[PDB]
Parts: C-alpha cells; structure tokens; sequence
C-alpha cells in the first residue's frame, strides 16, 4: 500500500505537478490524493483536474476567524486520510495547533540551501551574497524550521539574474522534491 | 608568460599540494614560485622541497611585532615578484596593510559554503545544523570575507562525522583551488 499525500499550493503548482509526475511511475511509494488551495485562482488546481486529482479550495475569508479555517482544512484532511502531507508553494503558516495531528509527517520545499535566506527574495539573496552556488531544501514543517530532509544545488553563473537563477533552481526542486518524498515514504557540484 | 604564486600555509599543506600538482600540467596559467611558512614545522614545507618549490620560514616569534614580520614577508615577497597570492591553511590574520599593496590578487580557500560558517568547525557546524550538503569556497582576502570566486558542493551522508565529511570536502577544496586559480589567472547536486 502506497502512502497516501495531500499537496498544498496557493499559486501555479510547479513542484505540485512535478511530485504527481513522478507519482506515476510504478513502484513509486506514494500516491497523490489531493491538492488542496486556500486560493481558487490557483493555476496549479486546473492541472491537478487534467491529472485527475480530486481538489478543494478553502478560502480565508471564508471563515470568522484562522482556526475555523483551519478547523475546516483538518477536518477534510481528516476525510482523505493522509499519511503524508507536501506543502508545495503554500503561503500561510500553519500554526502547531494545525501541525500536531500530522507531527513528523508534514513537508516544505524551499527555495534556499537552508538555513541560508530562510524568507523571501532567495535568488537575488544568493546573488547579493556573490554565491556561486544555490539550491533547495525539503524539511518537516514543525510545532520557522523543522529537520531539513534533503537539498539541491546548482551553480549560479556569471550574469545569472533573480529570474535565471530561480529558472535553474526549480529545475532542481522538481528532483529533489519527488526524491524526498520517496525517501521519506519508503558526487560534486564546483562552479567557478 | 604563467602567473607566478606564492602559496601560505601553517599546516600539512594538502591543498598547497593540490595546487602545485595542479600547476605541472601544461598549459595551466600559473606556476608555483614558492612556499611560505609560519612553521618551521609544516609538513607542506618537505612537500614543496621534494617538487623543487622553493621554501621560506617567517616565525612571528623571530620578530618584535606583528608589523616587523608582516614586513619581513612582503620584503621576501618583493624579490618574488608575485602575481597571486594562495593562502591554504595559513592561520594568521592579514592586516589591510599588508593586504594593499596585493590588493585583489589573495585568494584563500575556505571549508564552508559561505557566507555559512566563516569560522572554525565548519562540519560539524554542517552537521549540527541538519544540511544535507557541504562544501568549500575560494575568495579574495580583502582591506573578514572579499568576493567570492568559486564553490563546491558535495553530499552530507547518513552517518557522517566531522571526520567523514571533512574528508569529503577536502576532495572538492583539491578540485575547486585549481579550478578558481585557472579562471582567475587565465549541473546539479541531490542529497536525500
Ligand atoms: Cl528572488
Ligand atoms: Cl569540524
């Protein structure tokens, strides 16, 4: 039996589509069961529907207040039974109120080589900081920063932007991302 | 006409070695002139004798300050005529006075991925913070941390001690001190 993942998204799914790619191949050791938005303008939700996943969106301003939101996503979580839970360019944060009934089972994908640039603007971080060098970390979300699970990194070339690098990056999220998660569920890099 | 460098060093030289091994090929843009110590006791020193490198001892201790021997150094450097300088593993800081007048021509390697632990243990400090990646960088010493020039990424393993890793690293420092002198003179990794 495979374990069973429900992904989060609020925007364009990329990582998404990349782990219910790799989801596909037989023997992977997971399957996806959801994708789940508080966004129902989301781009990743109309792939996650040609793929023929089952969607929910449940929108903020929906609720009287943060925890019936959450109240709500727990209890339709509860529904589909996840083993595993990927949070795939989600932009709220989950409160360890939210996080205790799936303790160790719920994971990030960031666009650092962690614990580098933990918030925002990673790719022109990375450039300000004269890096040669950048990548990505899957980690367990915790009740910022669980145990980092794995990471990727690429080289930043001469005359890279924010734009380029990040391009570079997510190629490298979508390996990692499936990678983690079949490690999870079941030589060198030199730039110069 | 080859980039002459000088190489410092306060230890047992590993990467010293690399780059003089390096320089034999033809064609490389730098040749190795000599070798300076602090330490009398150094093994680089008997290593850089028996490739015919010249070698040169300054002891702080034979000096009434830290100017008097950074003076004797640059007075020795003179007749050398350098036109890089390679710190690897030297363990004293440079003054800006002694930087300035090699200003942009002092590299240094370093064994983290900066701006990550830019002083000592760096694998442990690695290990301790859960990365799934080290690695190494090369940088210009400038009037702590100039620019950087180049890095190097390799795996954290399941298992690794400071030991393991720090020997892992150091095969990229043998790889990436060549490789940043090359382009100075002159894809991607996963850990799960
Ligand atoms: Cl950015
Ligand atoms: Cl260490």
């Amino acid at each position: 039996k495979r374990n069973r993942v429900v992904i989060f998204i609020s925007g364009g799914g990329s990582n998404m589509e990349a782990l219910i790619r790799a989801a596909q191949a037989p023997g992977f050791p997971a399957e996806i069961v959801a994708v789940f938005s508080d966004k129902a303008e989301a781009g990743g939700l109309a792939k996650a529907e040609a793929a023929g996943i089952a969607t929910q969106v449940f929108k903020r301003k929906d609720f009287a207040s943060k925890e019936a939101h959450e109240d709500a996503i727990l209890a339709a979580l509860d529904v589909l039974k996840p083993d595993i839970i990927c949070l795939a360019g989600y932009m709220r944060l989950l409160s360890g109120r939210f996080i205790a009934p799936y303790e160790g089972r719920i994971l990030n994908i960031h666009p650092s080589l962690l614990p580098l640039f933990p918030g925002l603007h990673t790719h022109q971080r990375a450039l300000d900081a004269g890096m040669k060098l950048a990548g990505c970390t899957v980690h367990l979300v915790t009740e910022d920063e669980g145990p980092i699970l794995a990471q990727a990194a690429v080289p930043v070339l001469d005359g890279d932007t924010a734009e380029t690098l990040a391009a570079r990056v997510l190629k490298a999220e979508h390996r990692l991302y499936p990678l983690a998660l079949q490690k999870f569920a079941a030589g060198m890099v030199l730039s110069a």
